[PDB]
């Protein structure tokens, strides 16, 4: 009977609001420690970015901009966080708008109603050794619905550097065209697994820059996720028209849309 | 009577409040520039950001050993356990100081992250006698303690040349300045002193871009409460301005006063 072990009290090297530890149950595997972990994106190429402070869209808002005249909330039709810093129910889950935060050139404070994103990780994650999905990452407490999570984060590549990529399975596509690479570099992200019936969902962010080529990925949880399970956002089609060829999905539900028993039917 | 006219200039930005107060005139609060934490462009700076750039260390303790890298790269590490740099530092002739970064092995409360970690004292933006608005300190602060840092619009050497108002200039010295005029945080306010209370010294944290060093003044002495803090502007801001206005630190130590200037001029 194999009992499970605290390999790492925090994977994230006290880079993030909380720590991260790592356990394995399962196996003899230890510490993954064939990446670096990073907790912002990172270059290893001149992407030149717009960091210009005046082609930032700010809001002239003197109060915690839960008004509808906050301009940065206006980007988006409306600011899309209740007071709990949470997604709206109404929130579009399928395709989301494209949240600007507020940033340096707002008038309102650095504590204002939209800085979620900004704020980094609250909920409480443990990366941890699954059954059949090799490391995986679960909730270590109930998350409501609309909470933020974590980000996406990795190497920031061109589409023409991802196409010259052998090892494309941490790759996320920004849809000039760039992606995020979090095979070499990458955070707590790199590690979710694939659901074909997620509880988190990934949604373009600007904070401290509003160039358009480069959002950021800020993952949401979908619905209520309750204590001990895992996290999982849909990889999409390219993923596995590329990868169905080699392994199949093992998320073991019954909405599964690429599994060998999916393939078979279809 | 002192009345504080604004919680915190800051806007939540830093990690302790920096109030304002104003027993001396009636001077509004300042709103004539934009409070900012963290230096900013309004052109291409192109600040190397490449991860693969950035030295780096090894190390799998809290930095505190001489074989990390990064203090190797600054000499030493001239921070003590307790975060302030040592009595032997140079304050005259400061070394750049390489602090660790996103590509070393150790952990963000490694004992080489001082600068990178922000304000821990408390500061207040108040209203002088003679100076216009000030910055004092609300502790007592050991020598070699972090105070903050000069931030600003990052602008090049040819820019700065033909900017109109020069007075919150700093000059990294491809060369390029931090202009404080238009935005800024709370060292914009800081005084000169012929006989500062704090120096600047060149840091570089999360990029190793050589044209951008990041400005970090630290406590020259020990410093009482309600002192107020000054570093010297130096011989490029006075040989400019003093033909406009003399200094008034009231220090026997002045060296831009009307007297200071007198005793120069005959000299000459
Ligand atoms: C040769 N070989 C071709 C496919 C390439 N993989 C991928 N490329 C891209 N970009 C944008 C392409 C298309 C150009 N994106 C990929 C994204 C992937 O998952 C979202 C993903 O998973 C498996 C794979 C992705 C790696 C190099
Ligand atoms: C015309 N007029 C020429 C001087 C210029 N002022 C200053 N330039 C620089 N340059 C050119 C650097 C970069 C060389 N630096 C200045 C720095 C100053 O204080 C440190 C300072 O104070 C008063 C003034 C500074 C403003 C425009
Ligand atoms: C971004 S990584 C996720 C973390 C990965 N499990 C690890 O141990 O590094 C994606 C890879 O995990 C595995 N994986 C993720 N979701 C899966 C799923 N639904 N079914 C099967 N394998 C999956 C595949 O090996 C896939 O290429
Ligand atoms: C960077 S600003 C400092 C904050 C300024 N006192 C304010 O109220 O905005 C520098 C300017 O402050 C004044 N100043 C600073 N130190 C001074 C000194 N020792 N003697 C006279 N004026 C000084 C001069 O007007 C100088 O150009
Ligand atoms: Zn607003
Ligand atoms: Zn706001
Ligand atoms: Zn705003
Ligand atoms: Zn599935
Ligand atoms: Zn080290
Ligand atoms: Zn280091
Ligand atoms: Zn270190
Ligand atoms: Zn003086």
């Amino acid at each position: 009977i194999r009992t499970e072990k605290i390999i790492c009290r925090d994977v994230a090297r006290g880079y993030e609001n909380v720590p991260i530890p790592c356990v394995n149950g399962v196996d003899g595997e230890p510490c993954p420690e064939d990446y670096k972990y990073i907790s912002e994106n990172c270059e290893t190429s001149t992407m030149n970015i717009d960091r210009n402070i005046t082609h930032l869209q700010h809001c002239t808002c003197v109060d915690d901009c839960s008004s509808s005249n906050c301009l940065c909330g206006q980007l988006s039709i409306r600011c899309w966080y209740d007071k709990d810093g949470r997604l709206l129910q109404e929130f579009n889950k399928i395709e989301p708008p494209l949240i600007f935060e507020c940033n340096q050139a707002c008038s309102c404070w650095r504590n204002c109603k939209n800085r979620v994103v900004q704020s980094g990780i609250k909920v409480r994650l443990q990366l941890y050794r699954t059954a059949k999905m090799g490391w995986g990452v679960r909730a270590l407490q109930t998350i409501p619905q609309g909470t933020f999570i974590c980000e996406y984060v990795g190497e920031l590549i061109s589409d023409a550097e991802a196409d010259v990529r052998e090892d494309d399975s941490y790759l996320f596509d920004l849809d000039e065209v760039y992606c995020i690479d979090a095979r070499y570099y990458g955070n707590i992200s790199r590690f979710i697994n694939h659901l074909c019936d997620p509880n988190i969902i990934p949604v373009r962010v600007f904070m401290l820059h509003q160039d358009l080529r480069f959002p950021r990925i800020a993952f949401f949880s979908s619905r209520d996720i309750r204590t001990g399970e895992e996290l999982g956002f849909d990889y999409g089609d390219r993923f596995w028209d590329i990868k169905s060829k080699y392994f199949t999905c093992q998320c073991g539900s019954e909405k599964c849309k690429h599994s060998a028993e999916a393939i078979a039917l279809e």
